[PDB]
């Protein structure tokens, strides 16, 4: 068989109204549509050369989908100024004997804020926690199990922690202190906080 691969993305607003993907006659495309940012778009499926509409983050993935040509439109409901950057990746092949199938998510993307990286059992001093959101302790050990405490504060509140091993995730509000941390022995530590 013979395979395309598909990396593109164009700005949809007021001022790019509409793209046009030429997917061709005898084939199938697996991969993903995503709407990354603020404008509604209206996602036609053509099987030759009813819409989609798309809300603001969402993603339209494909599985073996038989399609000759993708259209993306500029809903004309939205509020002026709204953008997206619409992304399309993936590969075209020929249609295969599988199931052809569709589906839609909302994408939230996360990021990750470094705090502390470090080989030993205790912190050098205390931090801050930046944002609402998820605290990732890693502590690599040899031993499996219980591998020590850490002290959370926020406000008048006090929290202590049973640490283990691998990854130990605790959801923390914005501006709680990493008071101390004490691990029973040396071990790979990698703190950082999962932020949305």
């Amino acid at each position: 068989f013979d395979v395309v691969y598909v990396d593109r993305e164009y700005p949809v607003s007021s001022n790019n109204l509409n793209v046009f993907f030429e997917i061709g006659e005898r084939n199938s495309f697996s991969g993903l549509l995503i709407n990354e940012g603020q404008a509604v778009i209206d996602v036609l499926l053509l099987k030759k050369s009813t819409g989609i509409q798309l809300s603001a983050g969402q993603i339209l993935k494909f599985y073996n989908v038989p399609i000759a040509e993708i259209i993306v439109e500029y809903d004309p409901s939205n509020v002026s100024g709204v953008s997206s950057n619409v992304k399309l990746k993936g590969t075209i092949h020929p249609l295969f004997e599988v199931p052809s199938q569709i589906s839609i998510e909302n994408f939230q993307p996360t990021e990750n804020y470094l705090i502390y990286s470090g080989f030993g059992t205790s912190l050098p001093q205390t931090y801050t926690i930046p944002a609402n959101g998820y605290l990732i302790i890693s502590i690599t050990n040899t031993s499996t199990g219980n591998i020590g405490q850490i002290t959370l504060t926020i406000g008048s509140t006090t929290m202590t922690f049973n640490l283990q091993t691998g990854e130990n995730k605790i959801p923390v509000i914005a501006g709680t202190q990493i008071t101390n941390m004490t691990l029973t022995s040396s071990s790979a530590i990698l703190i950082y906080e999962e932020v949305i």
